[PDB]
């Protein structure tokens, strides 16, 4: 499963008919149709850098995974009454700077998107139990706007030379991904899904209002990762964003 025309977004509904469901992600957030909700609390993140574990090339992307044996690293607040435990962050990007984000805001496409993913450890005991539950996962999405280089990306970008090809992995430790979030944590929230197979409708999205920057050359570092395994012809990972999906009557709520 990937993003090419035969294993990609258009092919997913064959094995995952939930691809055409009613809570699919990402979406285009229309700011004139949001609803400002006052039961929403501020998002609170508290991540312990000792939980960073490893960085992995998974062929269509790369992931930074975290130890999630306990609640050292948690997300609270916002729409949640439960604590969600951090387990991973990753990015999505596009083939050129003029698209690549997953979420869009009033039709505007950004160059990339950061996802910081968490599972509900108040209700469930593992990521695998939580992944399929409506209340199982919480993902912070941060739109990344091409512009000045972002120095907070540097440990991540420096690490990619160790995981160039599909399946490579390396320790990635002592890193707090709250350093990647924007200074404002004003947000939109809506009930949705994983944006890749198995596309479970188990994600409460937290989309930050403020973007963070990325340069054109930092973007090119993500696109130079390779989707092939070591020794095969190099096939760069040019893109890995899913198109936006119909809202199907859901409401996007605004914290602000
Ligand atoms: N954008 S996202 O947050 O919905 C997302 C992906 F796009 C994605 F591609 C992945 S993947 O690389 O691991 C491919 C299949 O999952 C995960 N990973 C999680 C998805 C949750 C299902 C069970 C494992 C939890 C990892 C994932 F969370
Ligand atoms: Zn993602």
């Amino acid at each position: 499963w990937g993003y090419d025309d035969k294993n990609g977004p258009e092919q997913w509904s064959k094995l995952y008919p939930i691809a055409n469901g009613n809570n699919q992600s990402p979406v285009d957030i229309k700011t004139s149709e949001t609803k400002h909700d006052t039961s929403l609390k501020p998002i609170s993140v508290s991540y312990n850098p000792a939980t960073a574990k490893e960085i992995i090339n998974v062929g269509h992307s790369f992931h930074v995974n975290f130890e999630d044996n306990d609640n050292r690293s948690v997300l609270k607040g916002g729409p949640f009454s439960d604590s969600y435990r951090l387990f991973q962050f990753h990015f999505h990007w596009g083939s050129t700077n003029e698209h690549g984000s997953e979420h869009t805001v009033d039709g505007v496409k950004y160059s990339a998107e950061l996802h910081v993913a968490h599972w509900n450890s108040a209700k469930y005991s593992s990521l695998a139990e939580a992944a399929s539950k409506a209340d199982g996962l919480a993902v912070i999405g941060v739109l990344m706007k091409v512009g000045e280089a972002n120095p907070k990306l540097q440990k991540v970008l420096d690490a990619l030379q160790a995981i160039k090809t599909k399946g490579k992995r390396a320790p990635f430790t002592n890193f707090d991904p709250s350093t990647l979030l924007p200074s404002s944590l004003d947000f939109w929230t809506y009930p949705g899904s994983l944006t890749h197979p198995p596309l479970y409708e188990s994600v409460t999205w937290i989309i930050c209002k403020e973007s963070i920057s990325v340069s054109s050359e930092q973007l090119a570092q993500f696109r130079s990762l390779l989707s092939n395994v070591e020794g095969d012809n190099a096939v760069p990972m040019q893109h890995n964003n899913r198109p936006t999906q119909p809202l199907k009557g859901r409401t996007v709520r605004a914290s602000f």
